[PDB]
C-alpha cells in the first residue's frame, strides 16, 4: 500500500511526506518513532505521532518506563501503534544536540532488521542534530529489511535525493 516512493536501493525507499499522514493512509504493521531514552514524546516526529494518538502513546510509554526503566541510546522497544499502525518501534538514535555519540547511529538502525517492513523517519536528523546525508548512508548500509522513509522537510528531501 506504499505509494509515490522513490527507490534508492533494493530495500530502501524514500518520499517527501508527513509520517503521521502516511501512517493514517497505509496503517503499516510497524511505524518507527524517533524516541529518546525516557520515551518523552515532546517534539519532532515523537511529538507529532503522540499528538495523532490523542496522547495514548505517551500514557502507554509512561507505564513502560515505570516498569522497565529507560532505554539505551541505540536501543528500541516495541509498543502499540494505536490508531496509526499495528505496532510502534520506538528507536533511540543519538542526539548530537545533547552531546551523544554519532557512532551509535548504526546500532540504532540495526533495530529495523527485526521487522520485515517499516515506515520510518531518518534517524538522528532534524532536531536530533546529525547530518541527514550521513543518516541516509548509514540507513542504506545497515538496514536489510524493507524500509519506507518519510522525510517531512521538502528542501531536505530534495537535497537528500540529489546528493545520494
Ligand atoms: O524533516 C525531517 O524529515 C527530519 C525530522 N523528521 C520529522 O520531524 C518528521 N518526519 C516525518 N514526518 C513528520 N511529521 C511530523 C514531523 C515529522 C526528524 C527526524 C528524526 C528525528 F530524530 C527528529 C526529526
Amino acid at each position: 500500500s506504499f505509494s509515490g516512493y522513490l527507490k534508492l536501493t533494493d530495500n530502501v525507499y524514500i518520499k517527501n511526506a508527513d509520517i503521521v499522514e502516511e501512517a493514517k493512509k497505509v496503517k503499516p504493521t510497524v511505524v518507527v518513532n524517533a524516541a529518546n531514552v525516557y520515551l518523552k514524546h515532546g517534539g519532532g516526529v515523537a511529538g507529532a505521532l503522540n499528538k495523532a494518538t490523542n496522547n495514548a502513546m505517551q500514557v502507554e510509554s509512561d507505564d513502560y518506563i515505570a516498569t522497565n526503566g529507560p532505554l539505551k541510546v541505540g536501543g528500541s522497544c516495541v509498543l502499540s501503534g494505536h490508531n496509526l499502525a499495528k505496532h510502534c518501534l520506538h528507536v533511540v538514535g543519538p542526539n548530537v544536540n545533547k552531546g551523544e555519540d554519532i557512532q551509535l547511529l548504526k546500532s540504532a538502525y540495526e533495530n529495523f532488521n527485526q521487522h520485515e517492513v517499516l515506515l520510518a523517519p531518518l534517524l538522528s536528523a532534524g532536531i536530533f542534530g546529525a547530518d541527514p546525508i550521513h543518516s541516509l548512508r548509514v540507513c542504506v548500509d545497515t538496514v536489510r529489511t524493507n524500509v519506507y522513509l518519510a522525510v517531512f522537510d521538502k528542501n531536505l528531501y530534495d537535497k537528500l535525493v540529489s546528493s545520494f
